[PDB]
């Protein structure tokens, strides 16, 4: 019945919030819709895989909050395999390479590729992390899709195709589905293009030993019976002295404050009294989550390494079911595996097939890309379609269609009376990620601590010391990368000398 | 507890569905979330206004289903005032005119305006009403916003500005918010540009005497205690022999079938067991409703008529709070009034003000446009902001952002086990309107009648005889309208 704070949702964000509040001496209850904690993280255990992340998995340098939280819980990381060459597969052929960006030889195409990535970051520098709608050209950029932006920016098909893949992979949505402003914000708030795309020195550097689901599970262990499973919240009443929160099983919870730690659109599953203010009422119908199937194919050995391939494949083209893969082999070198994502419209199209049909299409793709018949001999397969989850709505995260972020964005983490808002979608650094979940949950908890007079306004937003275990190397560019002209820039230089 | 069919939602669609099933001899229950029926229609009664429609109001020729249903319930219509001149207000000046389309005098601008409207209809002819995702260029058109389309199509700022106003008014959304394919479908399925924009011989020809809320109220009267008010549905369970439907007050209802007669995205307010199939699960997070405040300013007399103005104003520009008005005066000539819409981003911006501040801005605008100081002397004001409604989500209707209709559109009216889908959003003719609500409710009810073996598949979709009271005149074009070149077309001839 009665407590200090009810947290709605037992994903990483809700669990981080609850843990902070609990450590501060308050009585907290976590109401979780599912028969498990973790949300968009899920670690499956069986004898064939030992453990496998079917949801969120990767962490890396500059993600100091998730790293600190997991270390406190007794977790360790290991490095994703990137010793050997990466592969860019374009127009039916594989081109091995090293370094984060797929290289290009054609001088015109080189200028176009260089300019695309540079311009993404240039534009991002004008967008405040904590208030993207404050960018000088916020309106113009928000009223365009990423498809429109790419059409104007990319002078070669080669750059446009790679750029399209980048968007599909970053946000599991099509270029025509998403606001240019929101996407530019999304990349900037992860530290930019290099940081977001990189394995070594980027967002995909590491995974947790034993799975990321242990973060939420081990917090649940600390909280004991304060976490209530199979308690979907259906109703929140703020008309009286104490806030009343009701679940689907008719249980009633009374609290001083509430933290909503669920995807913004999933707030629609709750009936509010009094009704939400107009801007939030409409906002929560305007913010879908992307579409992805995470697929892991198991093999007897990590055979790709013997051909000097690390397992990373960047795969261009409509025909390919998977556009991106990473080596998912255990750090011990056993349970050899390739992880791959089926993205956006392909997730919709291929969900029609059976599990066995999808396994076949993936093996046949990998055999082609890796040039290896061994790829046709899987020993096991695991997969998870996140589009089917009632209490997630999609993965990895929420995207904003054109026009929404400038009109409704300021509403996202604005408290509604005694309801405060967490969830990775409300973060200002690595929003969309486990790191953003920790930032948002802890910030929401501190907002309540301030409302109770326990801390000064000063302490609501707190910086995080850099991890000693996962240090960040700075992002650098070369003189040529900074100053080489764009394609239209070269054409004007050509017009100039005609004098 | 037990019945043949539970209908979720007591708007026109739910009520039309329940009425059909009831008349066929089945036991129906209507579960309505609010303390009233009518949904996106709402008729307010008081001494100052007598009655006023604060939600859906207009009906016209080709809307034969709403007209038949209303007539059966004992309702009459009257004609919206369009005797005198309409006004197009552009760049701070009023230009009176006659006929449905605001005219232009510059020759290049004429070609551009003519081509814009014509192209909207040309493109619409390639889009099947019952399956817009089957259009030959479905993907290309769905991957563009209406803003992009207008940028390519409109060679003059004059046409682009009018076209933008058209989009804002039709679907209460910005051009950059909505899919080009969805918008072209939307116009086509109302019968095209002339039919959708016209008062005389179009969608805005008429209103109901006493208000449109009477449609839902009078069906409630027929159904008696079968309508349950303040019963928001929270849970639907389809795992067992009979479907179980639970409300917020913990009441439990058992049925053979369910009709969901609520806006698609409002399906999110219901927890499903088993979970919805993946496509519907995601679809219902991708389909928002538009933004509008409906505002009615009352005056001692319909003073605009004395200046040979009917009360219709088409008002261009960012500064104007209201882009479109109609005469809302009663057929008797009393309760003189102007109805206006505050649309899309302006609804969001101006909601911050007080009621009195909004009234002042509207009166000042109307004084300018009508060229009359009398507009500064209102006797009364009524307004409704539909963006604040938990059980509507907006108005008039659901819009589709780029990419959604092709990927998720086929899911809209696909049954989920024993749940069938009504609501104006599922109609194929005047979807978005009270007419579409009726079509969809009755079609969903007949789907259940077929599933029960009471009617053949043949009878699920049924044509409607033309109203004798509101006959449709055909839409015509002139030889010059059909064959005059576009601006780029003239440039190639040069
Ligand atoms: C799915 C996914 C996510 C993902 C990604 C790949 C996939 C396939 N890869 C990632 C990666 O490699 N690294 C990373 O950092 N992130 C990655 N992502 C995203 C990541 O998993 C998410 O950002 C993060 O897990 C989100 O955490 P958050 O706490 O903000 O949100 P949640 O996990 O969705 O938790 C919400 C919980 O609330 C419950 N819920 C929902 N509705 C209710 C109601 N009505 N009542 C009570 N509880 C409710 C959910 O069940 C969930 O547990
Ligand atoms: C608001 C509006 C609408 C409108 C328009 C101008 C405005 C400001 N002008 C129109 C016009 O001039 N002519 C016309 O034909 N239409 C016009 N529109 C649109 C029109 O009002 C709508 O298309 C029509 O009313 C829609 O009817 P429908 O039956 O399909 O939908 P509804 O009215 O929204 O009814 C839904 C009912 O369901 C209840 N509800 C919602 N959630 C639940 C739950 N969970 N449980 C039980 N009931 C629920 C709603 O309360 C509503 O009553
Ligand atoms: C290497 C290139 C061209 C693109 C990589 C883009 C990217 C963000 C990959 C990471 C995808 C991922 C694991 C998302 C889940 O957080
Ligand atoms: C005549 C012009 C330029 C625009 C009119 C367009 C239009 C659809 C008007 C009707 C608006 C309305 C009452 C919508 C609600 O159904």
């Amino acid at each position: 019945n009665k407590c200090d704070v009810v947290v709605v949702g037992g994903g990483i964000s809700g669990m981080a919030a609850a843990k902070l509040l609990h450590d501060s001496g308050l009585n907290v209850v976590v109401l979780e819709a599912r028969d498990r904690v973790g949300g968009r993280t899920y670690t499956l255990r069986n004898q064939k895989v030992k453990y496998v992340d079917l949801g969120g998995s990767y962490v890396g340098p500059t993600q100091n909050r998730i790293l600190r939280l997991a270390k406190e819980l007794g977790l360790e990381t290991y490095k994703v395999n990137e010793v050997e060459r990466l592969i860019h597969h374009v127009k039916g052929k594989s081109y091995p390479f090293r370094g984060p960006f797929p290289p290009v030889w054609n001088p015109i195409t080189y200028l176009d590729h260089n300019n695309f990535w540079r311009t993404m970051d240039d534009m991002g520098r004008e967008i405040p992390s904590d208030a993207p709608w404050k960018a000088p050209l916020a309106e113009e950029w928000d009223n365009m899709t990423m498809k429109e932006l790419l059409d104007k920016l990319c002078w070669t098909e080669s750059a446009k195709q790679l750029a399209t893949l980048f968007v599909n992979l970053c946000v599991t949505a099509e270029t025509h589905e998403v606001s240019a402003l929101w996407f530019l914000w999304y990349v900037k708030q992860c530290g930019g293009t290099t940081r977001i795309i990189s394995t070594t020195n980027g967002g995909q550097e590491r995974k947790f030993v034993g799975g990321s689901g242990q973060v939420s599970e081990r917090i649940m262990d600390l909280l004991g019976d304060r976490v209530k499973l199979e308690r979907p919240v259906i109703y929140i009443d703020q008309t009286r002295e104490n806030v009343l929160v009701e679940t689907l099983n008719h249980e009633m919870y009374e609290a001083k404050y509430v933290i909503s730690a669920i995807p913004p659109t999933l707030g629609m599953k709750i009936h509010f009294n009094p009704p939400l203010p107009m801007m939030r009422n409409q906002m929560i119908t305007r913010v879908p989550l992307g579409s992805v199937i995470k697929c892991i194919v198991y093999y007897k050995e990590p055979f790709w390494r013997k051909k000097d391939y690390c397992g990373t494949m960047i795969i261009d083209g409509e025909e390919a079911p998977v556009a991106y893969t990473l080596d998912d082999t255990k750090p011990e070198g056993n349970y050899a595996a390739i992880m791959g994502f089926i993205l956006a419209h392909k997730a919709r199209k291929l969900a029609r097939l059976t599990k066995e049909e999808r396994l076949k299409k993936l093996c046949e793709l990998y055999a082609k890309v890796l040039g290896s018949l061994e790829a046709l001999e899987p020993v096991h397969y695991e997969e998870k379609n996140w589009c089917e989850e009632q209490y997630s709505g999609g993965c990895y995260t929420t995207y904003f269609p054109p026009g929404i972020l400038t009109q409704y964005g300021r509403v996202l983490r604005q408290p509604v009376d005694r309801i405060y808002f967490a969830g990775t979608e409300t973060a200002t650094h690595w929003s969309g990620y486990m790191e953003g979940a920790v930032e948002a949950g802890e910030r929401a908890a501190r907002e309540i601590l301030h409302a109770m007079g326990k801390i000064p306004e000063d302490e609501i937003w707190q910086s995080e010391p850099e991890s000693v275990d996962v240090p960040a190397q700075p992002i650098t560019t070369t003189f040529l990368e900074r100053h080489l002209p764009s394609v239209p820039g070269l054409l004007r230089l050509i017009g100039l000398t005609t004098i």
